[PDB]
């Protein structure tokens, strides 16, 4: 097992813990993942995860210029993207009920609600408040107890 | 256009042709494949492959930071990495048989033998003959044959 392999399965730790502060307007029963752009870290999550109510989540990868991902993503997970593609990520999302989080994020100010740091001996995070308040889904704000 | 489950099992495929062109002086029983950085389309060679002669390709990530890419990986799958990131790697592979593919077109001027350029149509690529040169393992420039028919209509 790698690093990045041990790196990958905390990364969907992280984010099922994450996921769990997190309310959908419409709960669906499934619930979607959409791993966008270049990732290190997103292999566990494509390989499926269930939530502890037992909700599946189903992950696969979408295209930066899919211009659907707000329909089609209950989550986002975002890996390398340039500003131009940011942008055009971030308004197919608009309007929508979308939790997104991206891998990296050196300064988590504009995009993501929250941002990973993967490297470093434990994974950490920050929170996008203003995204998180544009975002269209709830967030308990204990959660911010286990950011950064 | 195309699907990414599409593209990353076509990468596949186009590596597969790429390795086919490709000796290692010392020709080991697995090919070691390393996907180093984030990728979009590796998702397939990291099912592990086979090639034509029935030699199996294990691949898994491994860090940027490894410093033991040269020795652990007979090919490398370089993601979108920073300049810093990519002169680790490259500093790594030096004086080491290793094959260098890149998911990106950029990567063919700063140490990468191979780069992809994965949207549109085809999957085509270009190559660098310094970096090739360099590179530890021997090239046979039927290579070309491949990325030509690749980029033709
Ligand atoms: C593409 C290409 N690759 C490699 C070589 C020699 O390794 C040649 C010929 O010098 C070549 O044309």
């Amino acid at each position: 097992r790698t690093s990045i392999e041990q790196r990958s399965n905390a990364v969907s730790q992280v984010l099922l813990g994450i996921f769990s502060y997190v309310r959908w307007p419409k709960e669906p029963a499934v619930l979607q993942l959409c791993v966008v752009g270049p990732t290190e870290y997103a292999d566990g999550l494509l390989r499926g995860m269930v939530q502890a109510n037992g909700r599946r989540v189903h992950a696969e990868r979408r295209a930066v210029d899919n211009p659907d991902l707000g329909t089609l993503c209950n989550v986002i997970y975002l890996g390398v993207v340039d500003e131009r593609e940011r942008q055009q990520v971030f308004r197919s999302l608009a309007g929508h009920p979308v939790l997104s989080i991206s891998e990296r994020g050196t300064e988590c100010s504009v995009g993501s609600m929250f941002c990973l740091n993967v490297g470093g001996p434990r994974i950490t995070f920050e929170a996008n408040l203003d995204s998180i308040a544009r975002s269209g889904v709830r967030v308990h704000p204990s959660v911010l107890k286990l950011a950064r």
